[PDB]
């Protein structure tokens, strides 16, 4: 509820802001935060996103503030201090503050400032009318997995993963997950909003309002993105429901009358159509195994697709397990290989496969 | 499907849409593809026989069972929709397949694209063209209604409009349902920034008031110069929507889906701070007479036509830009007023006939 914030003009003179924040991670331990340059930069729904500097460090960072309920306990804080990755947008302090000359007070996250994003970059590319080299693809794919892998093994879903969800460190070219405001930890018994995920990134269970859903709902999106990545534009777009299943339905075929159950909890019920060639769907020099690895993703039955961390053992990703492997500027990949135990907990053994030779000498 | 010759001439056996079953030989050439909808081709032609344009909408036909848009397009018959001229079968593509083809009224523009312009251009759409264009839409919901026909697709690219007369008609029946009490419908059938709230929580039991709200967020849109409710997120569509009508009462929630324990306190906006400065007041009152959680409190087609907002239409000395008369706006039948009869001797002023 409380805490109080300064406001010293400099010798130059810029505003710096100095505030007593809370760690993410770690013990309560406050600490003196001080940060320059404020600027709006997005301004989400619920409250504003702005950017600013750190005055010692001169590091970015994004803060984003957000109207608090006094009332109760906030679920994307809480989950934000629980979430330690390497691929996931890191919570480096909170605070609560007082906008807006009234009763409310607002709860401001300090977050790593990353400029790109893989909307962006497909976007860019698809101007052009160019590829995006499949490397990247597969570097950007296989780090969402592991932030999958990782949260999962909390039992935490995200429920919203898009492009503009998926952070880009353009040199290093690492991927860092992002936007924890839908997510919510998902208890079996327990019943969800259907209406959490954004619009060409659904599961087919989803746009039926399915509430009993599970985290594949995440691996769905997950293969929406891939597919988007390989073909330069969403795989299932439509500004319906009825719309994205029709083309849903033309890719993955007629789903069967218990698929159709799994789904939409009423069987029952509009449209009809025989299973397409998932090769006719791509441009014709792209990677079979990566079309491979969209149709084991893109199941109409939600435990058909694989977990997060078996996509990640994928052939479509062998290439990131050569020992030889860099990125195009030459420098080296980001670490892909340190899993934990808690990232293997769905399944140990697949360390086998994931941990190349190489990186264990 | 017989083709000859210029340049290229196609001749059909094609049945009317209404009356009699009773099937003729149409001709139509000038064949040009104008769309493809998700399920599939629209055409444009011209009819050798009248030299009157049409648009030949062609969707794959399972032949078991029958197309629930042919059946209802053969019930309608209102001057705010768009007529079916003819249907006809055929097999375009290679197999033994088969499409329906619907053969309909040629419609230049739509509001869509109208209120595009205007946006792009930095204007607002003119409000006697909203109030042609709002009314003649509630017209056409207030005749489907009456049936019990749900459109569920309300929204700018299905009006469309002829600049000259500002005749507008509604279009796109593919989503189209007549509801029945106890019988359940899927709740994906709305298009994004016009979806009701109950849709966006997947309620399965709900009205014919989900198109009045769809038409509320039309008006709203054409006041505004843009969507009212937008997001890429029944989330970001329901923030909006809160932020403007305040946070819903705890049964007004239940009624969107039970299962909804479940939402973040805002205060209810003033209607009057959501639009710009200039905006007439009585639009502004029936849009939040359109766009209210409970469903049964909404006005239905008819209410609004009778709204004070749509008086300078029953004005007599009332003409368009253009110096033309207005286009029918008080031909209603009994069909249409069934909702509520009364109603008769607002909707149809003394110099109409």
């Amino acid at each position: 509820a409380f805490g109080s914030m300064k406001v010293s003009i400099d010798k130059d003179g810029s505003k710096v802001t100095t505030v007593v924040a809370t760690p993410g991670q770690g013990p309560d331990r406050p600490q003196e935060v001080s940060y320059t340059d404020t600027k709006v930069i997005g301004n989400g729904s619920f409250g504003v996103v702005y950017q600013a500097k750190l005055c010692d460090s001169g590091e970015l960072v994004a803060i984003k503030k957000v109207l608090q309920d006094k009332r109760f306990k906030n679920r994307e804080l809480q989950i934000m201090r629980k979430l330690d990755h390497c691929n996931i947008v890191r919570l480096r302090y909170f605070f609560y503050s007082s906008g807006e000359k009234k009763d409310e007070v607002y709860l401001n996250l300090v977050l790593d400032y990353v400029p790109e994003t893989v909307y962006r970059v497909a976007r860019h590319y698809s101007r052009a009318k160019q590829t995006l080299p499949v490397i990247y693809v597969k570097l950007y794919m296989y780090q969402l997995f592991r932030s999958l892998a990782y949260i999962h093994s909390f039992g935490i879903c995200h429920r919203d993963i898009k492009p503009q969800n998926l952070l880009l460190d353009p040199d290093t070219a690492v991927l860092k997950l992002c936007d924890f405001g839908s997510a919510k930890q998902l208890v079996r018994g327990e019943p969800n909003v259907s209406y959490i995920c954004s619009r060409y990134y659904r599961a087919p269970e989803l746009i039926f309002g399915a509430t009993d859903y599970t985290s594949s709902i995440d691996v769905w999106s997950a293969g929406c993105v891939l597919a988007e990545l390989l073909l330069g534009q969403p795989i299932f777009p439509g500004d319906s429901g009825v719309d994205q299943l029709v083309e849903i339905i033309k890719v993955l075929g007629t789903p069967t009358r218990e698929q159709i159950r799994e789904m939409n909890p009423n069987t029952e019920f509009f449209p009809q159509i025989k299973a397409h060639p998932w090769t006719k769907v791509f441009r014709p020099r792209t990677p079979p195994e990566a079309i491979a690895l969209c149709s084991r993703l893109l199941e109409y039955t939600p435990t058909a697709r694989l977990t997060p961390l078996e996509a990640c053992a994928h052939s479509f990703f062998d290439e990131l397990r050569d020992p030889n492997v860099k990125l195009p500027n030459g420098r080296d990949t980001p670490a892909l290989f340190n899993f934990t135990t808690q990232e293997l907990s769905s399944n140990p053994p697949l360390a086998t496969i994931l941990i190349p030779p190489h990186a264990r000498i």
